[PDB]
This record gives structure tokens, sequence and C-alpha cells, in this order.
């Protein structure tokens, strides 16, 4: 696992998208084999899709050729209604690049047949084969998307009640991603953030189980480091130092 | 991971055998494709077995296509002496349903190549390719079967010194159950229950492991909660409030 | 798990040794069928090589069709340099033994494209599909060969930065073993024994990873057992006393 | 230690005035003989006021010759200010009883020399000899009054930083007292009480440290509850089941 | 500290009863300055006892001038009763020495006031000013005689509902005491041996808080030793080695 | 208890030296109530020794009404030899102020009786009174001065066996200071702060028991936080940081 310790939401967001963007470069992505990138909406990746646009709009990167996945959508709720997950997405990263809508996944929170909507949406992501890499962020409690604390880490696409209730990739879905990347921001996540690199791997605290997954990233801000040890800090702090120069 | 908090050992029995019920109905098992049962002996599945009966005597099960596989059995003891697995699993199951003998399926602890017959047992599951559900009980000290604490979690089915030994499934046998169940009955299993909910995953507390299983549900009694943490009760009483209904 | 409790260093490499010779003929290797080992150095293996040694002496066993892999190499060391591994391996173990060259793999510090060198390597193994025994020692914070604490536990052969640098086989290549063996000497290995066998899964001490692993075992000696709880050291010793007389 | 398990904030004031009511009459104060009497102020125990006011007025207590001391009250704000600790006092609790003006003491906030103010209020309490019972709230991190997380167990009252200051008891003002009683309400409270009554003596939950003091009792409510084990609340309902009944 | 480790009861009977005699030859009682010994009951003090009796009439020790006082006492039971403390204190101990009635200070079970009984007992401690040493034993939850866990330190000689009830001396009966020696026999003990050494200071295991007391010994068999760490056990037989020789 | 977490070893000397001035000025020691400062040896206070003869070479401080105790001597050891205490006492801090001869005590490794010795000087310090303010160092196990761990809290100066031997002050002998400030440098006490700051009260861990102390500080350089949280680190950097300006 690697702990990229930053000090700003900022330099997090420019740290991720950075990395979003190393990853698919260096995939090269055709129409044929596209780059399947697996995302999360709300406050936490607020500073990573800003930092996404810039790089786009810089041209240093396309995403003609990437597919993305999206965690989760309001059941319900009217797909163009501004606060749906839909909304968020293209008001904050679709609106501004080159991705075409047949490479766009969100989850139908209107489908008459919510089971079979969860299950197609499994079905397309394997279609593909797997998700590159996946972005997320984390509750305080440590749970991934709206997967309970307790989840199995087997769990899929599901209905869950909290609108209503919502349509939430599973962790499953999760952990089946190649690469795993999770935005910490905000002291309110320092539990968690001990949890997943200091603690031990346990089913209450989802987070944690990111410890035996081949390959994750947690990227975090300065105040989300309170519940490390000072010498834990100081350890990813020197191991990453050459690699978050310039952010 | 599931756990459904109720209050005595009847009512966990109840709830024990309509999930079986349920999961065999659903599967909708034929002579072709049988649904594969894993099961257990001594006290603690005792109101499970009853309650089994009773739901087959009013005419909600069949386990015409149902196919068992039992944990253990004791070695070089007499097959029809009244302590033997055998005997109970007759006397409290198979005497009262309507299985065909040849669905039947326990260890010969009189079987004259010990190793060959567990290597069979392995070989008789994966023949029919795998346990669709698997019940069992948990050691005080979180042992599963006659496994010891620090088992591999790859064990396979062997002889074990406790009769002077007995033939026992491996771990890795039952994790590798599509689901399982485990009963949990009275304060002497309240430490076990604590290390399989709240601790973290270890290979001294086998039980643990069941975290990182796919499917795993514990039904436990109120007695066996004593080491939790009131609020980890509170949580799975409300997320398993409308699945205990009726029990 | 298992944890063979030894008293001295000596009977740590004699118990070893009779372990790597029991494994390899049982196995039986031929030409085509040839045992795959994994092997270490420094101070930790060498009583056990000088085990092996005298045992191939009395006629016990032959390395004629065993094959090697090595953990580590210095980067840039000329591999006749007296403090490379290449020198340990031939001068404690390879000048005394059958084996034949082409059946040494021992990676190339000096190679000119040093990720390809590395990415042979595995290949090599995969080659000859699966090393059957891996042996190793661990560091005083728990780790493995020169992968970091907090290593993926899927990581593979790659250059680390302790010469300035090193070649080492990753913590994914050693869990792909069949089966590991880790020698414990001394007391400054306490800690890192006590969290292998009482302590959780948890990637920052690797060696409790092998918690999960099909078949490990750890061979201590005594200076090493000081932060294990009395009763944890007396149920391995009853429970191996049968497997460590004559060592 | 004691522990009452009570429901709700309004038990606990009843239970909590009762044993106030109770050890005054006991007491059996008179001029030259006061009960002297500990007391804090906020929403914690505005439902103990409540019930001793009701108490009074049923006539089943006098504060006649109850002389209290105030655990703190703001600096440089007017006595007379609606949110001063004086008004909130004498509008909550005095206004309603028969205690004398000369035997309420309140740390004046308005004081021309702070610290001389402070050493005499110490003064005031050791001129009586000592406070019998002092009624006391705890902090969502386990402190008292205003003393910090790490106080020293011997500090006494005096100024300090949060109104810009404020004037409170220290530490050893508490447990000089000849019993505490803390009023614990609401599951932010949850993890000061799980400290109080399970946790080991430490200085930085200050309120760990009444374990060391000879007579101290926690009054809670069912929601503060949360981070106890269900066996420890199990054992202190039925040691104080019939100190419980009628509240 | 001191923790004593030796191998069987016996052994810690001797040791006990050793230290017992070099006290009071030491101190040198006289009718007007007399050596007062507080005493336990039931298995754990027998082979102290039985070894008291041999060093007395071995001319090693006289108990003329030494006062008893006993922990308990049950309520209600005839002192003449073969299971009062009353006749196992008589027949194990006193009916072998020279110690005068007296001298001897057992609760009274039968008292018509047992609140003044217990009140007189620890008036008649006081009167002779100190109990220079007090022998004990310690409850599988820590606790002392009928003392319950969370029991307040500076609790008295009260009576304690378990005959129905039983009088017994307080915590701060005990701490007041110069020396406190406490026999701990039997793998029961394992875990209130480790709460009392390696533990941290909580009243939950009362035993722990002997830890602040000025002269506090353990004396334990090898069962009793099973949670400490092997290197707390090598420390504390490596410092007490020469004071075991001879047991 | 008060941490004052400062850079480097230079910055703990300048504030332990400054905080040593400020009391005894505030004091006004004269003839007739002189100062009592408990001092230790070694490298730890090196630069606060420093600090002080400048400070007192500057004119901010007299030793003229200044009485010492230091913590230990060795026994058997010539006085004048380079390595006792008295030599590096007064090589370091004596030579360079003006404190007479009579105002300094040092324990004599040479009394023909060495239980005397230790008998005086306790004496000597109850003759006085008190010690006003004591400072020494903390060993990487948390010991003070040669008291082992699990010493008791009221242990008193004694011969203490590593020369061979060596006389030392209690634990209590500490402890009845009025106030204690301990020197923390180096990455090898990070553990022994870590136990003071944010551990609980045990006797294993003997600074730990500092928490339970009227007036206790904890000065500490950067090298020794590696084993706090961020956060409490975060906690006592805020708090201290006007205390802390200008060293």
């Amino acid at each position: 696992m690697r702990l990229i310790p930053l000090t700003t939401a900022e330099q997090v967001g420019k740290w991720a998208a950075r990395h979003i963007v190393n990853r698919i470069n260096a995939f090269k992505p055709t129409a044929d084999r596209p780059f399947v990138l697996g995302l999360p909406t709300g406050g936490t990746p607020m500073t990573t899709y800003k930092a996404l646009v810039e790089m786009h709009k810089a041209g240093q990167v396309s995403f003609k050729h990437v597919v993305t996945f999206n965690m989760d959508e309001y059941v319900g709720l009217p797909k163009e209604h501004p606060e749906s997950y839909y909304s968020f997405m293209h008001r904050n990263f679709f609106d501004h690049v080159d991705i075409p809508a047949e490479n766009i996944n969100l989850l139908n929170g209107n489908a008459p047949d919510i089971d079979a909507e969860c299950r197609q949406y499994e079905e397309k992501i394997r279609s593909y084969g797997k998700i590159h890499l996946f972005m997320g962020g984390v509750g305080n409690d440590g749970h991934i998307a709206f997967n309970e604390p307790a989840s199995s880490l087997a769990s899929r696409t599901r209905i869950k009640t909290l609108p209503k209730y919502a349509l939430t990739v599973g962790v499953g879905t999760l952990l089946d991603a190649e690469e795993v990347m999770i935005l910490v921001l905000g002291s309110q996540k320092a539990l968690a953030l001990q949890a997943a690199v200091e603690g031990c791997v346990n089913h209450m605290w989802t987070i944690s189980c990111l410890q035996l997954h081949p390959k994750a990233i947690m990227v975090c801000d300065e105040p989300s480091t309170m519940e490390l040890k000072v010498k834990t800090l100081r350890y990813f702090n020197e191991l990453e130092a050459e690699n978050i120069k310039g952010l």
C-alpha cells in the first residue's frame, strides 16, 4: 500500500489527477482497448475533477477512449435533477472533457427492475474485463460507497436503504479493480486512515481490507493524519518525498 | 457478514432451519442438480434439526434431492454405536425426513486406509462441485470442527488426535462452501463471537477468518453476546429487525 | 501454521535441513520434474546450509534435480566479489553439493536492463510452475527480503533502495510458493515472531500475512520466543513435541 | 465505584436528586455544621435541579443549612447577564429553594485580582473543611469542568482560556470531595463512560482517575452506554436493580 | 512489586511461610508490641499453614505475641459449624500453634448488629495501629476476599451478598497493611496474575491496584503464569533466583 | 502533566535551565530557607548544565542558597575517579557556580555501612523538608535512576546490582519532590515518552506513574516523539507554544 501524505485538499486533487493521467497515457487506450476508470462523487473528489479538467484543457490527456463506471445513484430521483449523481458528474467532469456518451456508465436509479439494473451493471464491467483504476472516498467509519460496515468483501452492486434508497457498487466490485486509490480529506477521516494504514485487517472498518489488495493507494491531506503515529507519517513522508514534488 | 441476534436456542434453531429451507426451495434441487448441505452434530444444532423436521412434516421442504456432508466421525468406533456421529445424525434428522441413503455422506471412522478415506471425502464434494450451505458450530477458543487453533485456512479433511482419534473436515473444506452459517449458543461462546464479529482477522481464532468469506452468517442467542459492545449488538439488532420476525 | 520451538540456532538448522530433505525425497525429483527450492542468505540460514551439506555428504539427499531461486542480489556489485549473494551461496552451499549450474537461479545485479532482469526472474519461476518450498528469514520489523513494511502482498521481483541498490523477490513471489518456512533466530526477532503467531493480519508486519498462507512454518530458537505468552509457547511445544525429537 | 444505569435523562435527574436529598437528611446539617454541596451547570444537570426543586416543594428537604460551591464562572461577564453561571444557578435552583445568600459560593468572574479570587475560593472550602458531595458532568474527552485533558490530578481553582476566559475549580478540588457523583447523558459521552468504567487509569481521560477515588458514582442514561460491553452493563444493572426502583 | 515464580503449590506455601517467619523474627514482637498478621482461608493457603505449623514445631517461630485478623466469615452460620471460617482457621492453624485466644480476631457472623460488628473490627485493627503483613488469595476475576470487581479502593469491612451473606474486610482494609502478600495458584488465576503484573491499574481487576501499594508480593505456582509473556516470567525468575533457593 | 515539545537537545537544556532559574528566583532562597534541587548525571542533562552555567555567568542566578541531592553514585569507586558521579557533577556544574560544599549532597559509594549511608541520605532530605524540584532522565524501558521496572512507587535510597553496584535514590524519593522534570532525548526514548504521556498508569513503565504526581513536566526533543500520535504532539505544541518562545 502507498500513502501519499500531502498538506491540502488541492494538492491531493492535483496528485490524484496526475496519477490518473499517467496511468491513462501509459496504457494508451484505443477504441478496442479502452482504459476503464471507476469514479466517486461528493465534496471529496472535487479538487481532483478540477485538476483533471485543467490537465485535459492543457492537452495532457484525452478521455476519448476512457470508459467510466460511477459508484452510485439515488433511486427514484429524476436523472436531470440537480442533486443526482448524474448531474454532479456531468457538471463537474463530463461537461468539460471529450468522453463520449457511450463510454459513460452510471447506475439508472429509475430502472423498472432494480435487481436487473444492478446485475447488468456488473455485467457491463465484466464485458470490458476489469476496472484499471477505481478512485473512491472513505466513510468516517471506514465504509466504502453505500456499503455497510461488516459488508462482505465480495458484495456486489445492489440497492441500499440510506430519496429513500440508492444503488451502490459492492466492495467486491471495488476490490476487483486492478488499482484502488482512495482520497482521504479532513480530520473526520482520521480514525479511518489509521484503521487503513496502522490497524489490522477487519470487516468492521472496510477500508482496512485494502491491505490485502494488490495495488492500493491512500492520498491524504494533513488534517486526516491526526490519529497516525508520528513515526508512521514520517516513514511515508520520506518514502514518497520524491513523488510529491510539484504535486 | 450477517449477525442474527436472537434470544433463545429455540429461536436460533427456527431461524437457521428457515434459512436452510428458503435456500433449498429457491435453489429447486433435482436429481441431476442437488442442493449440497454441510452439517454439524452435538448439542448446538439440536433445536435446528428439530425445526427442520417439523418444517418437513408440515410439507414446507423435501430433502429428496439434498445431498449432505457431515463434519466429523470418531475413528474405530462401531458405526451403529449410540455415540457415533452416524447415530446422532440419523436419530435427530435422517430418521425423520425423505433423504435417500445415497445422498448421505459421513466419514467412515472404520475405513482401513484413513488417509484414503479423507481423500475420497474431499473428492466426493468436488464431484458435486461445491457445498451450497455449510452449517457449523464454534469452539470456545474460536476453532471449527476438530481443527486446531492456528490451523491453516486451507487445511483439508484429515485425522486428528482428540475414542482416541476423529476424522474432521478442514477449514479449507468449510471455507470452500458458497455460504457458511455458524450457530452460536451460550455465554461460553461469548469470546468467540466477539473475535468473529468485532476482532481482527487472525489464525488463532479460526472463526475470525469468516470475515474474509463471501457469505458468512452468525446466528446467536442472548447469552453469547456478553463480550460484544452494546453498540455492536444494537447495530445488528436494528439491521436484522425485519428478518427475525416470526423467527 | 506450524511453530517449531527449538533451543539453539544449530537445532533450528538441523530441523529445517531435515524438513527440506524429507520434502525432496518424498517428491522424488527428476530431470523433467525438478523440486524447486527458494533460498535466503545471511547469518540466519548458516546452520541450515551446514546441516544440508552434511546430510548430502552422508548420502541422505541429492540436489541433482533440485532447482533453486535465491531471494536477492546487490546491484552493480561484481558477481565474484566476496560479499555478493552469489559468493555466499556457492561458498556455503553450492560448492559442497551436486547441483548443476543450470539449476541455479540468482538475480543478476549487473544486468543492463534491471526491469527486464527482474521480469525474467519471475518468468523463470513460472516456466517451472511453482516453488515447492521457499525458505526465508524475517526482519526485526517483520519484513521479508528487501520488501518494505506495508509492501503489497502481491509485490513482485524488483529493485530496491537500501552498494546502493539490490534486486529482491516480492512478497507475492514468496506467497506463491507451495510451502513457506521462515527461520527465526535471536531476541531481536521476538516482536516479529509475536506478530506472526499471536498478532492479527496486517500489512505493516509483513510476516503476519503468512497466517493466510496455506502452508507456513516458523522454526525458531529460544531467545526469539521472548514476546510470546507462556501458554502460546507451551501449546506449540506440546503439539510439536514428537516432531523435534532428534532435531 | 457505582454505575447507576438508567434509561432517560429524567430518571437520571430523579435518581441524582434523591441521592442528594438522602445524603443531606442523613447528615442532618445545622448552622454550625452545614452540608457542603459541589454543583455544576449546563444542560446535563437540568433534570436533577428540576427534581431537587419538586422534592423541596414537597417538603422532603431543606437547603437552609446547605452550603454550595459551583464549578465555574465566565471572566469579565456581568454577573446579572442571562448567560452567566450565576444567572443559571439562581434561575434553575436558588430562586426556588430556601438556601440563604451567605451559603452560596460562586466564583466572581469580575474580581480585580483573578489569582486572589481563585485562592480565596479554595480557602473558603477549607474553612468549612470539605465538600461532602460534589456533583458534576463529564466532557466528551473525559475532562472535568474547564480542566484540560492531562490536567494534574492535584490542580486547583484557576483561570482557563476557553467571553475569552473562565474560572474553574481544579481536579484536586473535585477529588478532595468526600463523594463525587457524575451525571452522564447522551451517546456523545459513550467513550468517556467507557474510559471511566472499563478503561485503565490515565491522565488523558481525567474521568478515569475517579477509579482511585474512595466514593465515586456515575449516573447514566441509555444512549451513554453504547461503548460498554454488554456484560459490563448487565453486571451493574443486576447489582443496582434494587436501588433504581422508583428512580 | 515482587513476583516469586515457583513450580508447585507446596513450594509457594513453604516460601510464603518462611517470609512470614522472617518478618516475625525480625520484628521481635512482645506483649506490648505484637506483630499483626492478616489471614485468608480456603484451598489456596493450605500449603502455607501446613508449612507455618512445621516451622513452629521445629522451634523456628512462636505466635505467642502475634495478633491475627481474618478476612471473612459467614453470616448466621454457627461458629462451631465445620464449614465456618472459624473452624477452618483452628483446624488448619490455631490448633497447632501457641497463639493465645485473645490475639485471634475473626468476624462474628452471628453478631446482632452486623454494621456494629464490622465497625468494631476496623476499630480493633486501628487500636493496634496497623497490620504488618496481610496474606490473601485472588479471585479468577482479580477480586479480593468478598469485595466485588469495581469495589472502591477505600472500601471497609462490611456485609456482602454471596449461607446467604458473609462479612468481609474491605480493599482499603487490605491496602492499609504495611505489606501485602498474595498467593496465586492454578491456571484459573492466570488472567488475574497477568492483570496484576503486566496490566495497567484499573478498578475492574482489583488486584491490579496493588501496583500502587508500597510493598506487594505475588507468590505463584507454574500453572498460574500461563498468560504472562515469556520475557516477564524470565525477568522475575532471574531477579528472584537467589531468594527461592531452598524454597 | 506538561509536555514541552522542542526540537533539539540544546533547546531542551535551555528550556530546562530557564525553568530551574525561574523556580529559584521566585522562591528567593536564603541560608535558613534554601531551594532544594534534585539532580541527574549522564549525557541527557549535559545541555541543561551547560545552559545553567551560562545563565549563572550572566548573573541571572546564584546557587549560594541552593542545596542539591544527586540521584546516584558507584559503590567502591574512588570519589576522585574521573568516572564517578562526583567527578561528573563538579566538572560539569559545581566547578562553575557559587554553590558551597556544605550544600552539595552526593551518595558516598565508599561508606563502610551501605545501608546506613542510604538511610542518612533520606534523613538529610527530610531534615530540609522536601525537594522543591527534582530533575531526571528516563530509561528506554521507562525506569528511573537505577530503580528496576516494577519497582515499588514507595521505594527508597538503596544499593542496586547493575563497578558492580551503585547507590540510587528510590521512586518514592523522586515522587516526594514538589515538582518533577524529566528530560527526554533521542528516538530510543520514544516508547518511554509514549508510556508516560499516552499510556495508562502501570508499574512496569515507572515513568507512567508521574501521571499521578501533582506537578510533573516532560521536556523532550523531536526524535523522542516518534511513538506519539500526531494529534497528541499537536495538542501539546499548541498549548505550550507561548512557553517555548526563546527556549
